[PDB]
């Protein structure tokens, strides 16, 4: 498998997820290679601010698809 997400620094996280895959384990794919901290963590699909407790597709997310994601903590 293999989806792109735009992280607010600036590049782009290929991962290897599904459809099927939730929300939830999609931000701990991002912090598995990347780091990214899903607890404050949040991805924006096509404008739309994903969130845990549902599949990608229940925000009609498929597979190769493109996700940002914004950092509600970044610094402190």
């Amino acid at each position: 498998m293999k989806i792109f997400v735009k992280t607010l620094t600036g590049k782009t996280i290929t991962l290897e997820v599904e459809p099927s895959d939730t929300i939830e384990n999609v931000k701990a794919k991002i912090q598995d290679e990347e780091g990214i901290p899903p607890d404050q963590q949040r991805l924006i699909f096509a404008g739309k601010k994903l969130e845990d407790g549902r599949t990608l597709s229940d925000y009609s997310i498929q597979k190769e698809s493109t996700l940002h994601l914004v950092l509600r903590l970044r610094g402190g």
